[PDB]
């Protein structure tokens, strides 16, 4: 259900080293107010931990085990249910009064990704790339973010290319195993000069990461443009809240 599991340890149990087995149970200690733990309990790596049985958890560790066992199993179904969203937010100039549509569009669609596995991020982009929230699972940044949402001024021109980027940084920090990495792009479009060339390398910079880039058209949006910055046309979409919480 709710697994406290902290950074570091965010990705799937498969993609973990032997540094990582370790800090989960250092981890699992204090979270639990387990026995102490010795650290050479587990001497392997995050796929040498998935083979085991649960004998061998009662064999290694005779006080806890059975829990390590059982918090692994709760682990790997958190993994499935973990994600990484992306919110790129065009606060140009071109989008003007239509700003309050981008605004409740991220936070209706904050209010369904509820669980505990689900971060989100807020990067606005206009003349100037800002992260307004870095990547955090805590509810309560996620709700200071949305007011910062609504402080934004709507100056400057479009430049998605910087806004990707620093989505992208993000999954490169989190790796190519995060590749529940989401990208949700908020513009219309409405491109000038080389954008629409960088636009489209900085994407596929994001599908080179294993991220997927979903495009949110405002107002007007020249669809042509749109699909090239997302993977496919079914990806670009103006219902369209329940289409992102679908896929
Ligand atoms: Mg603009």
């Amino acid at each position: 259900g709710s697994i406290a599991l902290p950074a570091h340890l965010r990705l799937q149990p498969i993609y973990w080293s032997r540094d990582d087995v370790a800090q989960w149970l250092k981890w699992a200690e204090n979270e639990f107010s387990l026995r102490p733990i010795d650290s050479n309990t587990f001497e392997m790596n995050g796929k040498a931990l998935l083979l085991l049985t649960k004998e061998d958890f009662r064999y290694r560790s005779p006080h806890s085990g059975d829990e390590l066992y059982e918090l692994l199993q709760h682990i790997l179904a958190q993994a499935r249910a973990a994600f990484d969203l992306y919110f790129v937010l065009d606060k140009s100039g071109s989008v003007a009064n239509n700003w309050i549509e981008i605004y409740n569009f991220v936070q209706q669609l904050a209010e369904r990704f509820v669980s505990p596995e689900m971060r989100l991020s807020f990067i606005v982009f206009s003349s100037q790339a800002t992260i307004i929230l870095p990547l955090t699972g805590d509810r309560g940044k996620i709700s200071k973010g949305l007011e910062d949402l609504k402080r934004v001024s709507p100056v400057g021109e479009t430049y998605i290319h910087e806004g990707l980027k620093l989505a992208n940084e993000q999954i490169q920090k989190a790796g190519g195993l995060k590749t529940s990495s989401i990208i949700i792009a908020l513009t219309d479009g409405k491109l000038d000069g080389l954008v629409p060339s960088y636009a489209e390398k900085e994407a596929k910079i994001s599908r080179s990461l294993g991220a997927s880039v979903y495009a949110v058209g405002v107002l007007d949006f020249e669809q042509a443009q749109l699909e090239r910055i997302a993977d496919s046309k079914e990806q670009v979409f103006p219902g369209f809240q329940a289409l992102k919480g679908i896929i």
